[PDB]
């Protein structure tokens, strides 16, 4: 049933069951100082980011290394590019990087406490510049997080500035996955901006379906960053079902002595303005601002064995949990197999695979289908269409979709039988004849 082969698994190999000593759980950040945009481009350093044996990469003064303009995004130029944008506030509890305590910060807990609301860029710009200003007259917080740049309009020379990166680090490139999905996932392949005040905290996490992520500190103030292979996440899961949070959904801040005790190695380093986090496939993560500053970050997918199996992984694994996986994968691979070559003879293999699968499937539902009985019509596609999901259960419905009406809705079989037990009120379409996806599949080989 599942699409990925285990056999073909390009994960390092990490049985170590022997307990590192501290400086092993303490280990050294991955970083890069570039001198000069050569080096940007240079194939090297994205070897390096990339690597399965770093989970997470700090570039040192990139920016300023290729001239990037971050007064753009300046909480200054932001008022004056939109000032009404809507921002969500996250309301905490100022407290150390390191530390997350009870309400009479008796003992040290997981649950990390978060409270909605939202605001305007301009309101809360206002808010960013008294909080710093009372700070002055010295000598519980607000954050800013989730603010669309997505519209290339008020945006336009925001995102014409991170065109000037790497075509690996850019929101959109031909060969970076989330650009194949076919349309917009916010914040993933859209850039989504962050305004922070001293204190203010993401809480732990994995981008979505795994993905790659990059993040760059505004500035002026700096970021500390957590994080942990993405090997050891599911004990750190473990750890958030003992207290009762949601690894997935929930907000929580790990105890770090709860992870070293766990012979978990922690890295942690501090991300100055014009620094470049690049946080590759799989990492569990949490953030804190040590300054008052803006961030940058969106979401992408290389190419690679490694990012497309940790991809399809999670993408599994929320079918099972029943969360739904952000990026349409079935889709995506099928949407690459035929825009893009591929040289990887790993990751050529494991989409090939993969695809096999989704047409043996297909194959399979059909023919239960068409020996139940039922009428299969055929619907073409659209340019520029949406994946599909089920109403109900949220899961990928890829090819043969069932359809109701009262104006249209889309459901996979189970969730679709469950309403009406013959498929009665129930329009089963095909996007993709037999053939039409039997001859994709043979023209997919492989590229030097
Ligand atoms: O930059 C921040 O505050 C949080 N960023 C992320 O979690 C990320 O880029 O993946
Ligand atoms: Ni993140
Ligand atoms: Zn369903």
């Amino acid at each position: 049933e599942s699409y990925l082969s285990p056999a073909q698994s390009v994960k390092p190999k990490i049985n170590t069951e022997e307990k590192l000593p501290r400086e092993k759980l303490n280990p050294p950040t991955p970083s890069i100082y570039l001198e000069s945009k050569r080096d940007a481009f240079s194939p090297v350093l994205l070897q390096f980011c990339t690597d399965p044996r770093n989970p997470i990469t700090v570039i040192r003064g990139l920016a300023g290394s290729l001239r990037l303009n971050l007064g753009l995004f300046s909480t200054k130029t932001l008022v004056e590019a939109s000032g009404e944008h809507t921002v969500e506030v996250r309301t905490q509890v100022q407290q150390p990087s390191d530390e997350n305590w009870d309400l009479t910060g008796t003992r040290q807990i997981w649950p990390c406490e978060s409270s909605r609301s939202h605001t305007t860029i301009a309101k809360y710009a206002q808010y960013q510049a008294s909080s710093f200003q009372e700070s002055l007259q010295e000598e519980i917080i607000k954050f800013g997080t989730n603010i669309d740049l997505s519209d290339a309009k008020r945006w336009k020379p925001q995102l014409q500035e991170l065109l000037k990166l790497p075509a690996f680090m850019r929101v959109t490139s031909t060969g970076n996955m989330l650009s194949h999905v076919g349309h917009t996932i916010l914040g993933m392949n859209t850039v989504q901006l962050y305004m922070k005040v001293p204190g203010s905290r993401t809480p732990g996490h994995q981008e979505n379906n795994n993905f790659c992520s990059v993040n760059i500190n505004i500035g002026p103030g700096d970021c500390e960053w957590f994080a942990v292979h993405e090997h050891y996440w599911e004990t750190i899961s473990a750890f958030c079902d003992r207290h009762g949070v949601d690894y997935l959904t929930g907000s929580w801040w790990p105890i770090l002595d709860d992870l070293y005790a766990s012979n978990i190695p922690v890295y942690r380093f501090v991300q100055r303005p014009g620094d470049l986090v690049w946080i590759n496939a799989g990492t569990v993560h949490w953030v804190q601002a040590t300054g008052w500053c803006n961030n940058i970050a969106w979401n992408v997918g290389p190419l690679t064995a490694y990012q497309y199996q940790l991809a399809l992984e999670r993408y599994e694994w929320n079918e099972v949990k029943n969360v739904k996986s952000i990026v349409p994968m079935i889709h995506v691979s099928w949407n690459v197999a035929r825009t893009v070559k591929i040289s990887d003879p790993d990751l050529f293999k494991m989409i090939k695979f993969c695809l096999l699968q989704s047409m043996k499937h297909c194959q399979v539902q059909r023919e239960s289908l068409v020996r139940a009985g039922k009428k299969i019509a055929y619907q073409g596609r659209v340019k520029d269409e949406p994946a599909y999901y089920c109403n109900e259960c949220d899961v990928e419905v890829f090819n043969i979709l069932f359809v109701t009406s009262e104006t249209y809705l889309v459901h996979c079989e189970g969730c679709a039988r469950r309403r009406s037990a013959g498929l009665q009120g129930v329009v089963v379409l095909e996007q993709y004849r037999t053939e039409e996806l039997a001859q994709a599949y043979d023209a997919f080989t492989l590229a030097p």
